[PDB]
């Protein structure tokens, strides 16, 4: 029984990982996507499924509601943050520093400590619990063995704060518990209590990870460093280096390092290796026989419990019931008066136009989800009969350099179009270009408007550090999805890391004239391209 890396080919960066009984949990960072801070769940560290988000609506300032176009909160919001489960009061604590203040969101755990780490889906209930006016940049929470809470944080040097018993105030801080001896940057703190001593994992961006250990046995350090990895090769080409992430023990006591790689343009994806502990108390990565991060290893937990999630990344989603599956996040906070999940077996998502603008980056209520790699096709099925003069709705390959296939309603004409050259300026994230119609498809009658399928075939095969840009192509069906027609040129995708998040599939609807129009999203399906 073995596994191959990467363990999940979806963009989940700045991961924190820990175990409660039989369950491992993984928290990632989401910038201005809303809900923020997804939590994934796994029985074996290899098969992961999304189960909740720690921040159901971003409460960090009015810019997160995208009230007035770019730069809005693009590439701000949730950077590296931290999640731990507190057994003493059965509560999960998420901390993340956003624009200079640290926000605490918490949820009960449905008595997880007593049920081998399981949390009933209905028990998650995340609430804003505190705002600490100290910036804990790249925070790593530790809930110590005596139930005192510490947070390691900082960039380019590391500090440790002690919080009050309820976790809402700072009561003590020790500055500079670690500084690199050549003045190089460290960041990305995760903090641990292991075998009677304190350890902090830090990244030397973006090619190394160090393991720090308290020299005095106090959580305040100071800490000495040893290398955990530095410029290690494998397990993927053209994806930078395995770094950052965290370490975690399995129920049988063996330890693992879960790191992530810069697999742009798909984004940043997790890889796992075993760890061994030296006689004198330092962790080391178990490489393959050539000193590389292995492409496969033994399964971390044998005979692990099965799935039943519900929706996998590749399952058909017809928006049944009245909440989104955990795969979906809006670009910025949605205007909840302008969308409706109708619910029931029939499902369907109504998107009413929420913004009047010529600029897709300024539009509210663009709904997005991650692209699984290395190659995947995302298919949205819509009814656009409800569109009004000036509306533009469609399926977008969404990032700072974007393209879409969609429908433009102008007077009484509905026409399929493919638009490219949608660009944000990386310096400041204001809009650089509002797009070019690269090709026109057919005018579509009411019957075709009732059931139009829009398909995006995306290649996110890693190309980081190369001179090759991957391409994506777009297709439409107006015969009930039986055949598809190619529209527009192949779209070259950016390998830039500056926007941080990977390319996503999205659906949007806005007006250049006035509000009032709508489309219904009947469903979404992602198919792996083999």
């Amino acid at each position: 029984s073995t596994f191959t890396n990467p363990v999940l080919w979806e963009d989940h960066p700045d991961l924190e990982v820990f175990r409660v009984g039989s369950v491992f949990y993984y928290s990632s960072s989401t910038f201005a996507y809303s809900p923020g801070a997804p939590v994934l769940k796994s029985y074996d560290l290899v098969h992961w499924t999304p189960v909740t988000h720690s921040v159901p609506r971003l409460n960090f300032g009015s810019n997160y509601d995208l009230p007035s176009g770019t730069p809005g909160a693009y590439v701000k919001g949730i950077w590296a943050s931290t999640l731990r489960y507190r057994r003493s009061n059965d509560r999960f604590y998420w901390y993340g520093c956003v624009e200079g203040r640290t926000y605490l969101w918490t949820s009960p755990g449905g008595n997880a400590l007593a049920n081998n780490g399981e949390v009933p889906p209905s028990a998650w209930n995340w609430q804003h619990t505190a705002t600490i006016d100290n910036c804990y940049a790249d925070a790593g929470l530790l809930i110590d063995d005596d139930d005192t809470m510490y947070i390691a944080y900082g960039n380019p040097t590391i500090n440790v704060a002690q919080l009050s018993p309820d976790g809402t105030r700072q009561v003590r801080v020790q500055q500079r518990v670690y500084a690199h001896p050549q003045g190089q940057t460290v960041a990305g703190a995760r903090m641990y209590k292991i075998r009677g001593n304190y350890y902090i994992l830090v990244t030397r961006p973006a090619d190394a990870e160090y393991v720090l250990r308290s020299t005095t046995g106090s959580p305040f350090g100071p800490y000495e460093a040893r290398t955990l990895v530095s410029r290690i090769q494998g397990p993927l080409a053209n994806a930078g280096f395995a770094h950052q992430g965290g370490i975690v023990d399995a129920p049988d006591g063996t330890w693992h390092y879960v790191a992530f790689m810069d697999a742009y343009p798909g984004g940043r994806i997790p890889v796992v290796a075993p760890l061994r502990w030296t006689a004198d108390g330092w962790p080391e990565v178990v490489t393959d026989s050539q000193g590389r991060w292995g492409t496969s290893y033994p399964i971390p937990v044998r005979g692990a419990k099965n799935a039943t999630e519900g929706l996998a990344s590749t399952d058909l989603d017809e928006f049944r019931g009245t909440r989104f599956s955990e795969h979906w996040e809006w670009n910025h906070n949605p205007d909840t008066s302008k969308f409706t999940l109708l619910g029931g077996n029939e499902g369907g998502l109504i998107l009413r136009t929420a913004t009047v603008t010529g600029d897709l980056f300024a539009a509210r209520n663009t709904l997005t989800r991650r692209i699984a790699g290395p190659k995947a096709s995302g298919i949205f099925r819509l009814d656009v009969r409800g569109m009004r003069d000036g509306d533009r709705a469609g399926a977008v390959l969404f990032r700072d350099r974007a393209a879409y296939i969609g429908v433009w309603k102008q007077g009484n004409e509905a026409r399929i179009v493919m638009v490219d050259d949608l660009r944000l300026n990386e310096d400041g994230w204001r809009t650089a270009s509002t797009g070019r119609v690269a090709a026109n498809g057919p005018v579509i009658d009411t019957n075709a408007q009732q059931d139009i399928w829009l398909r995006i075939d995306a290649d996110i095969t890693p190309a980081f550090g190369t001179n090759t840009e991957r391409t994506t192509t777009f297709y439409y069906s107006i015969d009930g999805g039986r055949t598809y027609t190619r529209l527009g040129p192949a779209f070259a995708m950016t390998n830039s890391w500056r926007y941080f998040t990977g390319y996503r599939f999205g659906v949007f609807n806005f007006s250049t004239k006035s509000l009032g129009g709508e489309v219904k999203v009947k469903g979404f399906k992602m198919n792996m391209i083999l």
